């Protein structure tokens, strides 16, 4: 069967979504054939010309309106969203512990010029969720989130305000939980098993909600409530994100909603958020990865301030490495003016000043176990927790990886920039004893044409500076590729991309996420034949098979070698710090002499009688 209009025509199968009041279903255009959502209606055409004014890039267009053919059905034709919505995102085991941030900055983009837009134009919307956002491919590939529904007429559930879940800022409330949604892959406020089961406890974690604090998570048979105004550790975004984004989150899920943070104070500080600028940055001596998030016409000196932030370290003592030279940032240069970062290459920070050494930060998560029993609902669920948490272990090694790569790279970069300190003090040497080893002959010069207070004590500047000599040529031995500061050690420890480990784990994450997609074939199809049974339970086996497959090649090889490049890195970053401090002190020697040699240089020369 198919239902149709002057324009266009559908089919009964092709149903995305049916109400009480109308029914979407997706069709064609008679003339075009071109893909749109039809929502065909099962006095108020007043409000439905004026939505149809409406013109904005973060909202569903609603093209036109027509007539059914059988029943003359009032259906509204919309523009048809083929990835579906943000609820269908969420739900890909990639995003199983948070979106990335790249997507996360564009949802949190559209869904603020939407709503802007739609206050701008005086429209109401009362439940904003991931199922009202729908997501569209941009003509640049990248996804761009427009809004649906808002209004219609009646007779969720997790995103409702303590004076509604009884049965704007109560609007803002919805949002707050899509972000942390988006942001983490899970609910903010999680009783124990489904919060449709204890909806009364869900309401003792709203209303009872400390202030400052987000997340409220029950973890046992009625058991306790573990709350926290922080991310958690499985959050996909850098901590330079979350620092920015936990104090909205805060202040905008305020129970009283008296001292919510208001749309105007929220739009300002959202659009403070997204006007900024991303610098990646990667401590060398504590091996982590940063991203600094700051305005494009901001200092150095709030460049150096947030690094702190992130790192603990002053800014007096942060010196930065870049595409292998130095890099001195002026304490009034612009932002926008610094050189171009990405997370394969970013600034280098190290202090001379020894630091602690933490490495990446991510939460141990073992396997759940797999139920043997046949359930069409349990194992689809089942395997959308599996193969999430595999997801994380890809992400987890790649990192591992990238932190390596950067770690070789930068090691690589420090060891040919402390040869330039070692160059330069050289040099410097070299200028100064071509006066020295000049002007004591000068001195005999004299002498053959007292003065001993002189020789006795110059020849205590080249005593002082031949044991300056062997102690460059003691550093030097050390740069040297069999001396104690070897390059070699990191192309013999941890992992390699030649290794090709991501790609292994991928694989069977791949088959995890066919056999996971078939799954959510058959718990729609609530009955199975028995030869589709048997390979519905053949596939549940291959699951337990292809995780343990997965977590033992990335414990037993891509965790213990980053263990082991790791343990070898701060041995030589110790090592390291104290040929720093030497080479800085047989560095000023030089300078100090030098004043010395430039004392002595002029009082040899005496007044004549002339
Ligand atoms: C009332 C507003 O609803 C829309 O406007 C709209 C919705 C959707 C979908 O939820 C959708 C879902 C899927 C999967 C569940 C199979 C696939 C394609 C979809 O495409 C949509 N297009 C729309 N225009």
């Amino acid at each position: 069967a198919m239902q149709s209009t002057s324009n266009h025509l559908w089919l009964l199968s092709d149903i995305l979504g049916q109400g009480a009041t109308a029914n979407v279903f997706r069709g064609r255009h008679k003339k075009t054939g071109d893909l749109f959502a039809i929502k065909v209606f099962n006095v108020q055409m007043r409000e439905f010309e004026v939505l149809k004014k409406l013109n904005h890039k973060n909202i569903v267009k609603l093209f036109a309106i027509e007539e059914e053919t059988t029943t003359r059905h009032k259906v509204l034709i919309m523009e048809f969203c083929p990835c579906g919505s943000l609820y269908t995102v969420l739900e890909e085991p990639s995003n199983a512990y948070g979106l990335p941030e790249s997507e996360f900055l564009i949802v949190l983009r559209d869904v603020v010029g939407g709503m802007n837009h739609l206050r701008e134009n005086g429209i109401v919307h009362r439940d904003i969720k991931p199922g009202n956002i729908m997501r569209v491919i941009g003509e640049d590939g990248q996804s761009v989130y427009k809004l649906t529904d808002f209004g219609a007429a009646r007779e969720t559930e997790e995103y409702l305000h303590p004076d509604m879940y009884e049965r704007a800022t109560v609007d803002l409330w919805s949002i707050g939980v899509t972000f942390y949604h988006a942001a983490t892959g899970s609910l903010p406020f999680r009783p124990f098993e489904g919060p449709r089961r204890n909806k009364e406890v869900m309401y003792k974690i709203i209303t009872g909600k400390p202030s400052g604090a987000i997340s409220g998570v029950q973890k046992a048979e009625n058991g306790p409530i573990d709350w926290s105004g922080d991310m958690p550790v499985s959050c996909s975004l850098s901590r330079g994100l979350q620092v920015l984004l936990t104090p909205v989150l805060a202040n905008i899920l305020e129970a009283d909603q008296e001292k919510c943070w208001g749309f105007d104070q929220f739009f300002a500080e959202t659009s403070d958020i997204l006007h900024r600028m991303v610098i990646h940055v990667f401590s060398l001596q504590q091996m982590t990865a940063h991203k600094i998030y700051i305005h494009s016409y901001n200092t150095a000196t709030i460049f150096h301030e947030l690094v702190y932030k992130q790192t603990k370290i002053i800014s007096s003592n942060q010196e930065l490495i870049y595409e292998g030279r130095r890099l001195v940032l002026e304490p009034g240069r612009l932002a926008q003016h610094f050189p171009k970062t990405t997370e394969e290459n970013p600034i280098f920070v190290v202090s001379r000043e020894p630091l602690n050494t933490i490495g990446l930060i991510y939460e141990k998560i073992s396997l759940p176990k797999v139920h043997p029993r046949y359930d069409l609902d349990g194992d689809a669920s089942m395997a959308k927790a599996i193969t999430g948490v595999v997801c994380y272990a890809c992400r987890i090694a790649s990192t591992l990886l990238l932190y390596q790569e950067l770690m070789r790279k930068g090691i690589r970069w420090l060891i040919e920039l402390i040869k330039d300190d070692y160059n330069e003090t050289v040099h410097k040497k070299t200028e100064v004893v071509i006066t020295l080893d000049f002007c004591i002959r000068n001195i005999e010069k004299t002498v053959k044409v007292e003065i001993s207070d002189i020789h006795t004590k110059l020849l205590r500047l080249s005593s002082s500076q031949g044991t300056i000599e062997t102690s460059l040529q003691d550093i030097d031995s050390r740069l040297s590729p069999g001396g104690s500061l070897a390059d070699a050690w990191a192309h013999q420890e941890g992992t390699h991309p030649k290794d090709r480990n991501v790609e292994k784990l991928q694989v069977l994450l791949n088959c995890m996420t066919e056999i996971y997609y078939q799954f959510k074939k058959d718990k729609a199809e609530r009955r199975l034949a028995y030869n589709e049974e048997q390979i519905h339970k053949f596939d549940k086996q291959k699951l337990y098979y292809h995780a343990t497959k997965a977590m033992t090649h990335f414990t037993d090889e891509c965790v213990k070698k980053y263990e082991a490049f790791l343990n070898k890195s701060e041995e030589w970053i110790r090592k390291m710090l104290h040929l720093r401090k030497q080479l800085l002190s047989l560095t000023n020697q030089c300078f100090d002499i030098e004043e010395e040699v430039s004392k002595y240089q002029e009082y040899t020369n005496e007044l004549q009688e002339t």
